[PDB]
């Protein structure tokens, strides 16, 4: 290892490199890309004090670094990491405060950006080559599955919602899975998609209204503690049952894991897998 | 639908063909295979009350027919199900009660019978040339993934634990993912595996006098509700640290979903798919 300029985003970082002292804080995003590379972090995101069983592949040889929102930075600082993979969404007085632990990068959590975070931690790793053929692996997997998807499924209305504390869910249109069922796919976004400014609660009675061809569902057990039941009880709902989603069996609940980003090269190609199997002109 | 002679494990059975009126108690081997089949059961087996998470695809369409081992009758005879896929591991006294409520099939639950079984499922459901391209399909990447896999691979030492309430098990050499890892790659079964004749304890020690070069480690939150840091406490402890897989970067947790059964079809092909990038030659 010697220390190597990184660019990321129009920005200059000297790292030095390749390495595994990597603590990743905020950013779960660099959390799915060392899953899809196969990276094993020094530290990483606590989840409500656990590392999740979708990130103990990846975690197996790390500690803490805090909860998403909460950068731990005694515990950073005790990991003498040699780069810190901090979020975008931290403000700039928390990133500079993360600096006083380590080599800080502002990972971003937009998802147009899922390609130069991924070769971002693959700089950090030496996998520039594995992450350059799953770039190229998934922009080729798209293509065929677009080339499969006929044109009546290409024109059809397909939704995704995600079940929270009992509550449906849409987010917005380069936001979650959507950039990649209608950024990538090429399916024409819903209205109340394109409205939404964040993750935003829908009605029972909206989605009916909408009444789309596929919905995708992603209901985490871990985000309904208290509303275990929501699911099933959405699903009994006679105004559920009508949906023609229902009614030709095009709903799919828990395609992708469903504390699954959405945005990240990992959920991605695992969404594509998903659609491709849903969508293409077979069924 | 039409009543159809449906043989199984050389009994014959006549069923209402196909159907989506299959309720299935005692037989997780059937909901995996319901799962790789995209086949919607009307009724389907609760764990602790719910529908994992991993089972709400298929789950989408049913309600409970009670606990794994406690088929719930009056839930099953409201049903009126077409046919119920009960379990080889029901006694001969139950499997009749279970018949006073709908045709019963007593699926198997022995691994080897991991085609039969999902045959059986195909064969209900009109999905018989879905599933005989699953089991080609499995066969042929089987066949690849053995040619990809160096003679130093092959003649290594690989175990599957799975860590549940704070405990390591393994498992013999045809139960669980032992039938993939060591029946069909023909990975060696140490001894500790040829000696279990169930779920079995190991301690640290013995994993340590093992000292495999690639370990399977199968976690799930759920089975461990009380011992959440029971695989972080091993990952820290100084033996474990010591061991050759861990030091070669060679310990792979939850490579499939934790809550596989391990010897079903849908088990094998996510096992096959994990156990090609691990330990296929290029690494
Ligand atoms: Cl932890
Ligand atoms: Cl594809
Ligand atoms: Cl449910
Ligand atoms: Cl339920
Ligand atoms: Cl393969
Ligand atoms: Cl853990």
């Amino acid at each position: 290892s010697e220390k190597k300029k990184i660019e990321y985003l129009d920005k200059t970082y000297e790292v030095t490199v390749p390495t595994d002292k990597i603590a990743i804080t905020g950013s779960v995003e660099s959390m799915e890309d060392a899953k899809l590379l196969d990276v094993h972090p020094q530290g990483a995101i606590s989840f409500s004090g656990k590392f999740p069983d979708m990130f103990k592949d990846i975690t197996d040889k790390a500690e803490p670094t805090g909860e998403k929102m909460e950068p731990n930075i005694e515990k950073i600082l005790e990991m003498k990491p040699d780069v810190i993979l901090a979020s975008t969404k931290f403000p700039e007085k928390t990133l500079q405060k993360i600096s006083t632990a380590g080599t800080t990068i502002p990972v971003s959590h937009i998802s147009s950006n899922w390609k130069e975070n991924m070769m971002l931690l693959a700089q950090l790793t030496g996998k520039e080559k594995k992450a350059k053929k799953i770039i190229a692996d998934y922009e080729q997997d798209l293509k065929e599955t677009k080339t499969k998807i006929n044109d009546k499924a290409k024109d059809s209305k397909a939704l995704v919602i995600r079940i929270r504390q009992g509550n449906i869910y849409i987010y917005p249109e380069q936001v979650y899975f959507n950039s990649t069922l209608y950024g990538d796919l090429g399916l024409k976004a819903p209205n109340e998609v394109k409205a939404a400014k964040a993750q935003e609660l829908i009605s029972l009675e909206k989605l009916s209204e909408m009444n789309p061809d596929h919905i995708f569902v992603q209901f985490s057990d871990d985000e309904n503690a208290d509303k275990p039941d929501a699911l099933k009880d959405l699903e009994k709902n006679p105004i559920w049952k009508s949906l023609k989603a229902v009614k030709e069996d095009h709903v799919y609940v828990n395609s992708v894991d469903p504390l699954a980003q959405g945005g990240t090269a990992w959920s991605k190609v695992r969404f594509l897998k998903a659609a491709a199997e849903k969508l293409t002109q077979n069924k």
